[PDB]
């Protein structure tokens, strides 16, 4: 329905993540945490590093238990493990006992100016460092609250840079906890099934650039696996389907020439401000497996959503933020920004619909459209 509470309460952008403010401990402690649904622990920065302006601090709650445990994964972090009591002021009216990971020592974790000070993975225990007995936290909210077991995110990108000040000021997007708020979205809401539950696995079972089929066989999209992960920034697919939609994507684009650099993403490219071609570049479109038998529906997105805004000047640039994969398809913050998407955990499934925020022109919008017959689509999934 309607979540008003909830509405906005994320901020962030694409390169640096999406964060939600929490309190851990009692009294509570305020800190921004990035909302990851590639990862399965909630960690929080529990000792001074040059980038944490605050961290929690075990030894003012009155509530923090020890759990006498260490946790270490290889960026990567160390920690000790224990449990207190964590809420969410722009979320549910609800206080859980949660597991958290107090990180003590950290490689290249936190980045420099990014405002969030540790991480909630909401992906599924069989992930959990340093093992699936660690319940993640969104699994104690549900256990303990009347919550229902379902979250939805709607990740906003700006469109143009933002500032420092400008980030910190801006409304990043929704992290509904408990619903679906249809004000986030326009159009219906399309489901694919979750194919496992670990990451949020999902099969694509055809891709398109500018309607043109890459007509590759559907097993190479999804290996070993298709996530959606709000803690990736790109879209990244799997080397062979990054070079065949990358030499889509340059003889859709080729009026203009861009360096190999751009390509890579590790290279900017600079417009006159205002003066972007956006028609030049092709949508992409992403069919998933319906909920049907023989049924799919398809996202589209445009090149607002893959080509990344960077400040350089007055021109505006960008980096190219489709990469190359060798662990899969990863769904990042590209994707995530042209949709609303429904983690239905109670019913095994995604929902995607077009999203209320996406940056978009006159002439084309982001899309989730459906149904289309699509035949074998369990052959489309990776094994071994
Ligand atoms: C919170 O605890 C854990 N965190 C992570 N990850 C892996 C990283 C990563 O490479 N990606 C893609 C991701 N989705 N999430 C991580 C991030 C680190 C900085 C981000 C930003 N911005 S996102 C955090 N993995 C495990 C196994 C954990 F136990």
């Amino acid at each position: 329905g309607s979540f008003v509470e909830m509405v906005d309460n994320l901020r962030g952008k694409s390169g640096q993540g999406y964060y939600v403010e929490m309190t851990v401990g009692s009294p509570p402690q305020t800190l921004n945490i990035l909302v990851d649904t590639g990862s399965s622990n909630f960690a929080v920065g529990a000792a001074p590093h040059p980038f944490l302006h605050r961290y929690y601090q075990r030894q003012l709650s009155s509530t923090y238990r020890d759990l006498r445990k260490g946790v270490y994964v290889p960026g990567k972090w160390e920690g000790e493990l224990g449990t207190d009591l964590v809420s969410i002021p722009h979320g549910p009216n609800v206080t859980v006992r949660a597991n958290i990971a107090a990180i003590t020592e950290s490689d290249k974790f936190f980045i420099n100016g990014s405002n969030w000070e540790g991480i909630l993975g909401l992906a599924y225990a069989e992930i959990a460092r340093p093992d699936d007995s660690l319940e993640p936290f969104f699994d104690s909210l549900v256990k303990q609250t009347h919550v229902p077991n379902l979250f939805s995110l709607q990740l906003c990108g700006a469109g143009f840079p933002l500032n420092q000040s400008e980030v910190l000021a801006s409304v990043g997007g929704s992290m509904i906890i408990g619903g679906i708020d249809h004000s986030l979205y326009t159009g219906s809401l399309w489901y694919t099934p979750i194919r496992r539950e670990w990451y949020y696995e999902v099969i694509i079972v055809r891709v398109e650039i500018n309607g043109q089929d890459l007509k590759m066989d559907c097993k190479e999209y999804n290996y070993d696996k298709s996530i959606v992960d709000s803690g990736t920034t790109n879209l990244r697919l799997p080397k062979k389907v990054f070079e065949a939609a990358v030499k889509s994507i340059k003889a859709a684009s080729s009026t203009e020439k861009f360096p190999d650099g751009f390509w890579l993403g590790e290279q900017l490219v600079c417009w006159q401000a205002g003066t972007t071609p956006w028609n030049i570049f092709p949508v992409i479109s992403l069919y998933l497996m319906g909920e049907v038998t023989n049924q799919s529906f398809r996202i589209t997105i445009l090149p607002q959503q893959y080509l990344r805004p960077v400040e350089d000047s007055q021109d505006d640039c960008y980096k190219f933020a489709i990469s190359q994969s060798s662990t899969g398809t990863v769904m990042g913050a590209v994707i995530m920004e042209g949709f609303y998407v429904v983690f239905d955990r109670a019913r095994k499934r995604i929902g995607f619909a077009v999203s209320a925020c996406h940056v978009h022109d006159e002439f084309r919008t982001a899309a989730v459209e459906g149904p289309f017959v699509t035949l074998d689509m369990e052959d489309c999934g990776y094994n071994i």
